[PDB]
């Protein structure tokens, strides 16, 4: 019976993870300590109620720019173009002037975006490798390199026009270069007009794999 | 040691169920008896494998219309954007008139939306009720009411333009119908511009969740 563990404290506002891997603002409605750590038991809004680990959890306010970093353990705006979602991810680039000083997002499942810091939440507890609670193994084990390898950083230069294969499922795909954003490039999949943004250092990009496997 | 059960075939294709919770191509590589029953072994496109339930696992092939029927587990495209993915849901329509030939599906996770018959997947090995591996319980309850109840279905009569209160994360919020299709009708979210399509019997409409209490 945790009433308080640091700043987190019963009837505070918080964000919690939910089994869909989005989140959702609540109540945190109590603190236990429970063999080696804490758990935070949240009552969200639509009344559910889930008892979680302090890296599921995530403080409700969008955190000051100057206290995130490369590894930043947060949880992010993700839009559909009609409803937005919140999702867990690992700060891949602060703001700057080459990315119009925005964040750019890696999500818990591969996707990227870059977001601005209205659009962001911190995980309270985050493990101290931030990676570590990454469920999707190919994606942890890419951001620890990532993290790691900061700020040297390989990328392909890609141009509007260009026709490069992508990588979708397994197999090698013609596709398009839409646009240039930053680090990102819109990937326009010829054969049934899917778009995607991809990181310009993705070995899906045909050039950064075959620039990561030229030997 | 099986290499076939019924027309599940060793070396078939097959679509399996990841932990995302869409559904991926890949090929049937082994048939287990584990216990109590089978497990089928897929190899995703990607290389990846992964021993499933029989629930778990859909032909690759689109079922013939009128092999469907309110009930049918399903898998079915899902638009995310511009991208394109599979998710499993259940037969909440077959076509007719007023849904202009197509299936309205209800997704595992409480989304629906109508596809055609070109957009869906037979589930190999589904349960007899077939909603009883939907994993969030108020969907689950939900559906098992629906189909017990087919075709006797409580809806609310909408048009075009109408300013109602829908539902959102536990709160009730200012919105407008925007169009009518179906069963199905897109609300706009007036404070934040959100759009979202919701089943015209969903309780999360207020005109609905006022007839039902009169009921
Ligand atoms: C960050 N990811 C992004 C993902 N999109 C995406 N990922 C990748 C990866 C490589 N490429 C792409 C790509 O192109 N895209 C477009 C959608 C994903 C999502 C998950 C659950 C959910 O659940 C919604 C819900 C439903 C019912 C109740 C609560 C919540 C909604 C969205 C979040
Ligand atoms: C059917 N549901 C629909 C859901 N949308 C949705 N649901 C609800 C519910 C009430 N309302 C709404 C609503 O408005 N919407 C719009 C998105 C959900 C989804 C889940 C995972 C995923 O993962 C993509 C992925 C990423 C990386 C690797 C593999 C896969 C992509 C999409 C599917």
């Amino acid at each position: 019976e945790l009433s308080k563990d640091g700043d987190l404290i019963v009837s505070m506002r918080i964000l919690g993870k939910k089994r869909t891997k989005t989140w959702h603002k609540g109540t945190l409605i109590a603190i236990q300590t429970v063999g080696p750590g804490k758990k935070y038991k949240v009552k969200f809004d639509n009344k559910g109620k889930s008892l979680l680990s302090g890296n599921h959890i995530a403080y409700d306010y969008h955190p000051p720019a100057d206290k995130l970093y490369v590894g930043s353990r947060v949880v992010a705006k993700y839009k559909d173009g009609n409803q937005v979602w919140l999702y867990a991810g690992i700060v891949a680039e602060t703001p700057n002037v080459k990315n119009k000083l925005r964040f750019l997002i890696f999500f818990d499942d591969g996707y990227a975006s870059y977001v601005t810091q209205s659009e962001l939440y911190p995980i309270c507890r985050p493990l101290k490798k931030t990676w570590e609670d990454i469920e999707d193994i190919s994606c942890r084990d890419f951001i620890e390199e990532y993290v790691t390898a900061y700020p040297n950083r390989p990328m392909v230069l890609l141009k509007s026009g260009q026709l490069i294969k992508t990588e979708w499922e397994g197999t090698w795909w013609k596709s398009r270069v839409e646009e240039v954003d930053g680090s990102l490039v819109r990937i326009l999949f010829l054969d049934d007009k899917r778009c995607e943004w991809i990181y310009r250092g993705s070995t899906r990009l045909e050039p950064m794999f075959s620039m990561k496997t030229s030997s």
